[PDB]
């Protein structure tokens, strides 16, 4: 069977911690007061939640209220344990408070407010100097996040909230974080398909934090190389054979060689033979005002299917990608 891995950081955390810490489901939830919150525009919905922009009457500052739906509902501590825990740290939403609401009968996350500017229109925009900036003030939230027992599990650009007017960066969405115990066996099932990195995509379970540093990687090669999104996978086969034509088949096969994993057979007539490309193929007239021999060492440490090789968020700051940066 498959060759067990560990994280090569933040190993223990969880176990030196109390287990008041990681234990979410024996967690009891503190409930405001519902009354104090008046919604005022839907922002949008999904699968999971409906997500408001509503004024909190106490004090008249403009908040976020998600109301999750059922299937979220059932899963709310494990949420709302991780967004108490990591509550201050850099560049993570504030939850402000926790309220049942009274035409869903579930429970309501009010969040500080993010003035997100249009994913398209900062997509557009950014500058290399503002793509190393705001990448930066990512890897703080994912460092802190890491350092604190838990990973993410769907870092992609719609969970990541930027208000440009004040250089503000938030990460959103912990409704798939979870704690990182050594040994642990988890869904595969988590991530969007963009983000999702190669140990989910061959079904290898016992991962860690460094499947949120494949996300990133993928966040930074569309916007450096001007390509939305970077693998552009049909499906979740197909999204591992678009990772193959760049990082190559042969360092696939040593990667799932080196874990005792085997391919799901439907393989055999899609991945074929593909050689590691250079990252300066993707190169062009059109982006390389944004790429540079830093931005493309960075990447390369990132997108590896080893997610004991990629870079730690800690490692990944002190990269001279950054070294530009204003600290
Ligand atoms: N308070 C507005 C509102 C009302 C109902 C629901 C809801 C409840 C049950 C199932 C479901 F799919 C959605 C939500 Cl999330 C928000
Ligand atoms: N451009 C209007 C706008 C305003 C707020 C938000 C928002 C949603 C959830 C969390 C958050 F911190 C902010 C979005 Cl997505 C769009
Ligand atoms: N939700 C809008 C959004 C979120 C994040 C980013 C982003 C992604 C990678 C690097 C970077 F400097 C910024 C963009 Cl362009 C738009
Ligand atoms: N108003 C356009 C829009 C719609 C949806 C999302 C979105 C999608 C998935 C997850 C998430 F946290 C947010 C965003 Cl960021 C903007
Ligand atoms: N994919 C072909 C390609 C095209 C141009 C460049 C390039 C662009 C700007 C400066 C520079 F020193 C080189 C590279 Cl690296 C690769
Ligand atoms: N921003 C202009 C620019 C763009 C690309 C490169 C480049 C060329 C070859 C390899 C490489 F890793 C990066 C340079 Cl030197 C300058």
């Amino acid at each position: 069977g498959p060759v067990p891995s560990r994280a090569r950081v933040y190993t223990d955390v969880n176990t030196h911690r109390p287990s008041e810490y990681w234990d979410y489901e024996s967690h009891v939830v503190e409930w405001g007061n519902q009354d104090d919150y008046q919604l005022v525009r839907k922002l949008g919905r999904g699968k999971y939640s409906e997500v408001f922009e509503a004024i909190n009457i106490t004090n008249n500052e403009k908040v976020v209220v998600k109301i999750l739906k059922p299937v979220a509902a059932a899963k709310i501590k494990r949420e709302i344990k991780i967004l108490e825990n990591l509550r201050g740290g850099p560049n993570i939403i504030t939850l402000a408070d926790i309220v049942k609401d009274p035409v869903s009968r579930t429970p309501a996350l009010v969040f500080e407010h993010v003035n997100n500017t249009d994913f398209k229109q900062l997509y557009q925009t950014l500058t290399d100097y503002d793509i190393r900036f705001y990448m930066y003030e990512i890897l703080k939230a994912l460092d802190y996040c890491h350092s604190m027992g838990i990973m993410h599990r769907d870092v992609k650009p719609h969970n990541v909230m930027i208000d440009h007017e004040h250089r503000k960066l938030r990460l959103i969405d912990w409704g798939l974080a979870e704690f990182y115990h050594p040994g642990q066996e988890y869904n595969v099932r988590v991530a969007s398909r963009y983000f999702k990195g190669p140990e989910l995509l061959v079904d290898y379970q016992m991962y860690d934090y460094s499947l949120d540093m494949w996300s990133l990687g993928c966040m930074l090669a569309s916007m450096i190389f001007r390509k939305e999104p970077f693998f552009h996978g049909h499906d979740n086969y197909d999204q591992l054979v678009r990772i193959a034509k760049v990082l190559g088949t042969e360092d696939l096969y040593d990667y799932i060689d080196k874990y005792n994993i085997e391919l799901d057979p439907r393989f055999n007539d899609i991945l074929g033979r593909h050689s590691r490309k250079r990252w300066e193929r993707f190169v062009h007239s059109e982006n390389q005002h944004l790429v540079s021999p830093e931005a493309l060492d960075f990447l390369d440490k990132l997108l590896r299917y080893d997610h004991q090789s990629r870079l730690t968020a800690r490692e990944a700051m002190e990269h001279p990608y950054f070294y530009t940066v204003v600290k």
